[PDB]
């Protein structure tokens, strides 16, 4: 439940949110597998319910009507394909599985979902699954409104409706074996696992209760005897009545105090510096590091206002972004997850996005492909976070440094930081309002290595900044405020 299942040595997965099918099953062959990555988080791929108001969001996603597979990104062959072309090249596929509930109760009656599949949300009708209304917790809802009104009362936000949605009643054998049902066929095509979409609004022992329903692994890509990777979408920033920790014993679980604390740190707020740092980890109040799944942004709370607000960074922060991921995934706390996203038109109204509904570049509803340009970035409005080269390269750094214990911290109590793990890899940020020109301990051998934030090594060279580490282990960085990435990573590969 906890072991990631990727290759060995590949240390992080990706969000390629709301990508078609075809187009992840390209990126597995041409990038994801070639550069290192490990595994690749899907959008639900599930019959979702059709909406036209607004216009085909990215939300109706999460609004299930059947467990066909069939929706926006692709039908079920074009997925078995996806998930055995990227098995082959060592990169695993984790579905996105939304269990908690159906769609909207005030959605109309009709054929308008993404497979045509018949539903009557009002009768709580949904036949080609097939459930009805005896299998939704509608009677067990304690609440006038049928709603969450309170979050500090456990049983609303799990037996009622979250923002409308029809609540599975998920203690039923019933309904854990038709969820089953649908995670083992995903298991036995080949997916390494799943997120667990809304667990806060699931119980432990319910979600328990299906985890141990489900196949070993395909043992065609994986070891015989191999479980289900399972992270558990809890947000849980403290000081709630639901607990992040009730979750320990199905899987990982989404460490939201993570990136809000870090955005905060980043971007200098509250009276935050880098060098507070220097405990992150179980040391900021975090979970266990082997139970944690951690990111900086992720596809709700980049939009600005889900869990950690404003202080989230994004791509649209580019600079102080980079920062952020690039210290995430040099630091050994947690497993790590990438985002990559589409761009949108944000338009703010009193501090609010009122377009963050928008869904995927598309024509006419229908999903653009992604287009590769020749410099390698994408086009048709997708940003590819994942192929900018400063965060392919800490990607890469990840791998090189895995089981290397943090080391050699330096700072100069501000906002100026470096550490290293082992023998193996270094890293320096300048996030304060001047120069840093310092001789720091890198715990490396010596030698001549190439910065992979500034670029890369190829041949017996390097495309950007060069550091030469002397025999007792010591180097010069010297990084501008200017500097357009204020920061400098060099590792055991990176070595001429
Ligand atoms: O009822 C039919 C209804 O269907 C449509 O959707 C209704 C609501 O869905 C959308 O919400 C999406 C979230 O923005 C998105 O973040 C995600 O939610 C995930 C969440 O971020 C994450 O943390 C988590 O754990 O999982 C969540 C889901 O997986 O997906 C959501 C669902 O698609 C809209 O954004 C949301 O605002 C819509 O809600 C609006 O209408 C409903 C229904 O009236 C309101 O609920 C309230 O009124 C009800 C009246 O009785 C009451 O029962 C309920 O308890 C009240 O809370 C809601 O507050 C309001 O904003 C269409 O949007 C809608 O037009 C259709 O009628
Ligand atoms: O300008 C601000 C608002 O405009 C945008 O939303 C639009 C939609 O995109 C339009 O198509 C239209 O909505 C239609 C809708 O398409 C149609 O289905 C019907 O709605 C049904 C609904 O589907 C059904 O599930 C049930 O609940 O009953 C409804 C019938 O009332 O009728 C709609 C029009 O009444 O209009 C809206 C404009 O409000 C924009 O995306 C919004 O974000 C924005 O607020
Ligand atoms: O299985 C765990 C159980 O926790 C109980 O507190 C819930 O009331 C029940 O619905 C659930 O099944
Ligand atoms: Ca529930
Ligand atoms: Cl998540």
């Amino acid at each position: 439940q906890y072991a990631p299942q990727t290759q060995s040595g590949r240390t992080s997965i990706v969000h390629l949110f709301e990508w078609r099918w075809v187009d992840i099953a390209l990126e597995c062959e041409r990038y994801l597998g070639p550069k290192g990555f490990g595994g690749v988080q899907v959008s639900p791929p599930n019959e979702n319910i059709v909406v036209t108001n607004p216009s085909r969001p990215w939300w109706e996603r999460y609004q299930p009507v059947s467990y066909k597979l069939c929706t926006r990104s692709g039908n079920e062959n074009e997925f078995r394909d996806m998930v055995t072309r990227c098995n082959n090249v060592g990169v695993r596929i984790y579905v996105d599985a939304v269990i908690n509930h159906m769609c909207g109760s005030g959605a109309a009656a009709g054929t308008g979902t993404t497979c045509g599949s018949y539903c009557n949300p009002g009768n709580r009708e949904f036949p080609a699954v097939p459930y009805s209304a005896w299998d939704f917790n509608d009677g067990k809802c304690k609440t006038a409104s049928g709603g969450i009104e309170s979050y500090n009362d456990p049983y609303q936000v799990r037996d009622c409706q979250l923002v409308g949605l029809l609540d599975l009643a998920l203690e039923k054998d019933y309904v854990r074996s038709m969820i089953a049902d649908y995670l083992n066929k995903l298991i036995d095509i080949g997916v390494a696992g799943f997120r667990i979409d809304a667990s806060k609004h699931m119980w432990p022992g319910d979600i328990k209760a299906v985890l141990d329903k489900l196949h070993n692994l395909n043992t065609n890509w994986f070891p015989a005897g191999s479980r289900p990777f399972i992270f558990q979408e809890v947000i849980d920033l403290g000081g709630e009545a639901i607990q992040s920790s009730e979750y320990f014993g199905n899987g990982r679980v989404t460490e939201f105090k993570y990136g809000a604390k870090l955005g905060t740190v980043v971007r200098k707020w509250s009276g935050e510096k880098m060098s507070y740092l220097k405990n992150w980890g179980e040391g900021w109040g975090f979970m266990p590091s082997d139970r944690a799944l951690v990111f900086v942004d992720n596809h709700d709370n980049q939009r600005g206002h889900g869990a950690g607000g404003a202080s989230i960074l994004t791509f649209w922060d580019a600079r102080l972004y980079k920062v952020a991921v690039g210290f995430m995934l040099a630091h050994p706390y947690g497993f790590t997850r990438v985002m990559s996203s589409y761009r949108w038109a944000r338009n703010f109204v009193n501090g609010q996005d009122v377009n963050d509904w928008i869904g995927p570049p598309n024509n006419n509803g229908v999903i653009k492909e992604v287009t590769i340009n020749a410099d390698t970035t994408c086009g048709n409005d997708w940003v590819c976070e994942h192929r900018w080269r400063q965060i392919r390269n800490m990607v890469w750094f990840r791998n090189v440094v895995d089981g290397q214990p943090f080391a050699n911290w330096w700072d100069n109590g501000s906002n100026q930081v470096a550490f290293g793990r082992g023998n193996r890899g270094f890293i320096v940020f300048n996030n304060d309002d001047w120069q840093l020109s310092s001789t720091l301990q890198t715990g490396l051998p010596g030698g001549t290595y190439c910065d992979v934030i500034s670029g890369d090594k190829v041949g017996n060279s390097c495309t950007g900044i060069k550091v030469y580490v002397s025999s007792d282990g010591t180097a010069q960085f010297s990084i501008s405020n200017s500097a357009e990435d204020p920061f400098i990573a060099i590792h055991a590969e990176s070595k001429l």
